């Protein structure tokens, strides 16, 4: 409030660049421990006896690397690619699927070679051309919750802006986008922010800014001219969500009254979770209400890795149809992009 990291890792090639170099100066000036890593991917020593005091403590740590995996993975229904700026994050929500996500890590990193990772989404676009590319810029971290140490999405924003046939989006949970309200985003950006139940905030997003923040963000931004977007996930049953879900979206219509709607957008996606997801999330949340009882859910069967849990055809219609009733009634004209 804002995320500064209590322990901070650096790639020894990471000082070479612009970021790393400013990112370790910013650091040692404020007195915070700092530590050499030979990989991002391999950090060691961080803090705590238990395995729930080493997660807690990675969630404070920030890494400074360079980006060596430039291919960028897809990131359908929500764009084509991920464009790798960071990943991992300071938020604590019970569900989160980057938890059990292959090869995820629970520190924060961050990547200082922009120049490399920007050439490489320009060649994407001239390869798509002149078809528009769309880049996801929060698919594995909380990337607008994070920049305000680096302003690296503030230069992606101004890369993709300039472009002719790039966009980029982004989803968040935190409402510290002050430092983004003038960059030239040029209408090619759109700024999403994750909203839910009062149940589901309540319950299982701590570390993470209120419903209020995110929707005072969510018109600072609108004002400032970004394409402006929610994404209700996850949907979850839990005792009351019929009223509990109406009551969103009624209060997000009254926070949002006297501005153009015209172009907002909605993602929907229902709440999953993976084989491993139970014994993560108890040891790591062991007071947590969190329904994960897999004989009440269908299972889709992975493609090239594990599956996931996703609630039944006829509870997942009944949360669609429920659900776009709602945004029919309180925002007419919005576009819903997917149910998934
Ligand atoms: C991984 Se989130 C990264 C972006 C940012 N840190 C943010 O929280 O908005 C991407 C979205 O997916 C949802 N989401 C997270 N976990 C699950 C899940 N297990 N099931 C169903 N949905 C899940 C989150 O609420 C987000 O709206
Ligand atoms: S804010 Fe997003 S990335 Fe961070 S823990 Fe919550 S769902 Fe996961």
């Amino acid at each position: 409030k804002p995320f500064v990291p209590k322990l901070v890792y650096f790639e020894p090639e990471a000082l070479s660049y612009p970021l790393g170099k400013e990112l370790y100066e910013k650091f040692t000036q404020m007195g915070i421990k700092i530590r050499e890593t030979t990989s991002h991917n391999q950090v060691r020593g961080i803090p705590g006896e238990t395995e729930l005091a080493r997660y807690r403590n990675a969630k404070s740590t920030l890494v400074v690397g360079v980006r060596r995996t430039l291919k960028f993975d897809s990131s359908k229904p929500s764009a084509e690619y991920a464009i790798p700026l960071a990943t991992g994050c300071m938020g604590h929500c019970h569900y989160c699927y980057l938890q059990t996500t292959l090869g995820s890590k629970p520190y924060i990193r961050v990547y200082v070679n922009l120049d490399d990772i920007f050439a490489q989404a320009q060649k994407y676009i001239n390869e798509r051309a002149p078809e528009i590319t769309r880049f996801e810029a929060a698919c594995t971290s909380d990337i607008v919750g994070i920049d305000h140490l680096t302003h690296s999405l503030k230069k992606a924003i101004e890369f993709i802006g300039a472009t002719d046939y790039g966009r980029l989006r982004f989803v968040t949970k935190y409402e510290h986008v002050d430092h983004l309200l003038d960059a030239r985003h040029n209408g090619k950006t759109r700024f999403r922010f994750s909203i839910n139940s009062r149940y589901v905030i309540n319950h299982f997003e701590p570390g993470t800014s209120s419903f209020d923040g995110r929707l005072a963000a969510a018109r600072k931004v609108a004002g400032a001219g970004y394409k402006l977007g929610f994404v209700v996930a996850p949907i979850y049953r839990h005792e009351g969500w019929e009223r509990g879900y109406f009551e969103l979206f009624q209060e997000l219509a009254r926070q949002l009254e006297g501005m153009d709607l015209s172009d907002l957008t909605f993602e929907l996606i229902q709440h999953r979770f993976t084989k491993p997801a139970k014994r993560v999330i108890e040891q790591r949340y062991p007071k947590t209400r969190l329904d994960l009882d897999e004989t009440k859910r269908k299972y889709k069967w992975g493609r090239y890795g594990i599956g996931k849990y996703v609630y039944r055809d006829e509870e997942a219609k009944e949360l669609e149809d429920t659900m776009r009733r709602y945004i029919e009634q309180f925002f007419p004209g919005a576009y819903v992009q997917y149910f998934t």
